[PDB]
């Protein structure tokens, strides 16, 4: 809820994971490992602006 | 090259931006502003594992 990052599991199902924005990217990705089991490097980082017009 | 994050501009064209993994997520997104001009909150964060099978 605070900052649930959007992620896609190898299988396909969508996955949510809350983490502080200030928290280092490496740390955030590392949690995804615990969440499933995939190296942080593998996770593809993506950004997209969407100003709710 | 070091860690060019994947981003998609409001227009559509793809954008690349290198930033240290350790660097705070908020700081990383903030640069995207300088890169174009969009609030960090607007940028959608995404992660996807892809082990080069």
């Amino acid at each position: 809820g605070s900052m649930q990052i959007f992620v896609k599991t190898l299988t396909g199902k969508t996955i949510t994971l809350e983490v502080e924005p200030s928290d280092t990217i490496e740390n955030v990705k590392a949690k995804i490992q615990d969440k499933e089991g995939i190296p942080p490097d593998q996770q593809r980082l993506i950004f997209a602006g969407k100003q709710l017009e």
